[PDB]
């Protein structure tokens, strides 16, 4: 007896397959309102030269380093 | 005796004549996410001809008909 099953506790994250526009209203919602999908954060993690769009953080470079040689993160910040 | 006091449990409204500006993105803001000002009440209530920027309802009328001649009013709707 095998059986992959279901995972109900957890979601997969699948990454996008399409390209969106990205308007200046969705700048301005990102900013303001914090309302984002995850389609811009896929359109704008795919590429590096974006900075009209999003802060790129130092951290995820470092933090990728330490996850790919086996040791868990835990982030701690401020509200 | 006399003294005019304070009233603490209530406050006064003060209306807007400074015209404020209208963009897109207000627009954008009132309508979906719910944000609003004061002098943007006031500013679409003086002109009767903005009607790309508010929903002018009927009721507004018959409110304050029915106010104008000392009758109190209850307002029920939904969601
Ligand atoms: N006359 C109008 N023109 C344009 N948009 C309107 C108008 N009236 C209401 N809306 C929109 O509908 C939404 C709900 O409006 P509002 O907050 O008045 O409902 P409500 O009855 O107060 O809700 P609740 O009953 O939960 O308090 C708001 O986002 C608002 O932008």
């Amino acid at each position: 007896d095998k059986e992959v099953g279901l995972i109900n506790s957890l979601e997969l994250y699948t990454p996008g397959e399409e390209h969106d526009e990205i308007r200046d209203n969705d700048i301005a919602n990102f900013m303001i309102f914090g309302k984002v999908s995850d389609r811009y954060i896929d359109e704008v993690t795919l590429n590096d030269n974006m900075h009209d769009k999003i802060i790129l953080r130092e951290e995820v470079s470092k933090i990728i380093e330490h996850i790919e040689t086996d040791n868990d993160i835990l982030i701690a910040s401020d509200l």
